[PDB]
């Protein structure tokens, strides 16, 4: 994952348009997420609880990741519990 | 909902037969997970915390209920992860 995001951010500053800057920076964000969605196949729980952790490793783009992983299973949850009520 | 238990209790000890005691049982036991998720719509992560607070109002009945609940969950959330990955 980290390496993979290395090169991803080498490409990205080699780019010099908004478009490819911009893709770059998306397939650094998407490596993130499938870090955290492999933590959060074992615990979910304890994926909610390590954002500093990601922080660490990946810094803004980290947090980014985290956010959108977080919302979009929440969003999973709300809809779930809907269902059964 | 503790109003609505009480009266399936009534009923399952009035009952001289195990298919009606067992139906009157899991009355309860549904209207327990009923109040469960509600909780779970506001806060998923506070469900998972509060089996405290369910076994003291519904008893052994409340604890099969939240382990129900909870264990149906998480075998939502670990398809929707694999499904991620």
């Amino acid at each position: 994952h980290k390496a993979r995001v290395e090169e991803y951010m080498r490409r990205a500053l080699q780019a010099t348009t908004e478009p490819e800057k911009k893709y770059w920076e998306e397939e650094a964000k998407k490596e993130i997420e499938q870090a955290m969605y492999a933590d959060a196949l074992i615990n979910p729980i304890r994926f909610t609880e390590k954002a500093a952790k990601y922080i660490k490793t990946y810094g803004f783009r980290g947090q980014e990741a985290y956010d959108q992983v977080k919302k979009e299973m929440f969003e999973k949850l709300y809809k779930y519990f809907m269902e059964k009520l």
